């Protein structure tokens, strides 16, 4: 029949892979897809779900961020009695921050997304406590809003007081912005600056240079969260909250801060 | 029943998302919830999308260009049980004409183009449009490769035009695919635009912050697709439309485009 599915905007290319992953799974078993899109009010989340129970729909998943105060699936970390499928976001933050970290960069800036986003502070988390264990000192945080227009902006305001020589963007197509600014003052990446994101978005292998990123796995996510919530449908108990583990994909944004032979 | 379809490309590409905005919003001020129908790789897809909407006893199914143009999508509305609306943007392709204007104006006569699937009748209408504002300008016909509105085929295709490299124009239908040209070029040491001119298609928010900013074709996705919600509605419910806001379509001009180095 119906999986009603609850996101954010389509503007968030990340959220969308999801939902691209949830129509694949959705479609191999005879299910449409019943879109609700919901902004920033947490009462929306709630009322979509009344709106899709409203319309017979079989089962809902909610991709977009909320907090929990036919069977529902959640893709975010939840109370232990809701059914999740979700990417550890400490962890992926983790891995960027280390990797930066290895190379020999110690001026690393972190750009979230907003900080109402529940796993915003799990990402800073991430961030700063990398360069806890690496004993620095934190360098600076600025906020985004997902999209590549908050990334140059704060890129460019790194660029005011420039002691930095890596950029951890919280979100790929905000490290698009962050590669537009450094390309437009003259700065080489990663010649000059490395430049990290997150999601692994299609269009990320193609950016200039191609993006290393922490790559969530959408299309897993999407299938776990189909399967879990088919067999609720067909009667099940719910299968235990699921993580899944970010992967970083290095690819040619990412240097050591400088020349490790001829300086 | 409250439940509008769409027979729309898929949310990995974000021209198509753009509009499905527009859509979804305007559905849910309405008390109606967007259904999905999915085409993928073939128009042959759109009848068994039009059958799948009619399963879930859909009020009214909205079918996005250029799935209206397939034989099935016309005969889905001159059946009219659930009435259906076509989403379009109507020479005949005034968005792409500007692209040409642009680059022929600017001395380039040697164009390569790259679509989309060859498969739709409008992508092969589109193709010919080029080809007869080409010959009435005294220009040679243009090289021409089908992606599949990816950045990754957007790069792939560019390597192959590239085997002849005697172009010094690219047209990429959409902006991901135009995405993938630029980085081919860069790999291949060409500069933009100074070797090699690229313009793309939907103004996605990425555009002014691909490397260099990409010239486009902005069309109001998001308008088209309160319109059609509202025609829908028409006759759904013999509710009066508002009167039509759609903005025609605008070049943005940015740094991608330049004339040819030739002369």
């Amino acid at each position: 029949h119906t999986i009603g599915v609850v996101t954010t905007g389509l503007s968030f290319y990340g959220p969308s892979q999801i939902l691209v992953g949830i129509e694949r799974a959705a479609r191999e078993h005879g299910y449409s897809l019943l879109l609700a899109t919901v902004h920033e009010d947490p009462d929306e989340v709630e009322e979509a779900i009344n709106t899709l129970r409203e319309r017979r729909v079989d089962g809902i998943i909610i991709v977009a961020p909320h907090n929990s105060e036919p069977p529902v699936v959640f893709l975010s970390a939840q109370p232990p009695g809701v059914p999740t499928v979700s990417v550890d976001q400490y962890a992926g933050a983790r891995l960027a921050t280390e990797h930066l970290l290895d190379l020999g960069h110690r001026r690393i800036a972190l750009i979230t997304g907003p900080q109402d986003w529940l796993e915003a502070r799990e990402r800073l988390q991430g961030w700063r406590e990398a360069l806890a264990e690496a004993g620095l000192p934190p360098p600076a945080v600025l906020q985004g809003d997902w999209s590549a227009a908050s990334g140059y902006e704060a890129a460019r305001q790194l660029l005011e007081q420039p002691d930095f020589t890596a950029i951890f963007a919280a979100n790929d197509q905000m490290a698009l912005g962050v590669l537009r600014a450094l390309h437009e003052r003259g700065l080489r990446v990663p010649d000059d600056v490395s430049v990290v994101g997150f999601d692994d978005i299609p269009e990320s292998a193609y950016f200039h240079p191609p993006l290393t990123t922490v790559r969530q796995d959408f299309e897993e996510l999407g299938r776990q969260a189909v399967e879990q919530l088919l067999e609720m449908i067909e009667g099940e108990e719910p299968p235990p909250p699921a993580v899944l583990p970010p992967e970083l994909i290095v690819r040619e944004s990412t240097a050591p801060p400088e020349n490790l032979y001829f300086q």
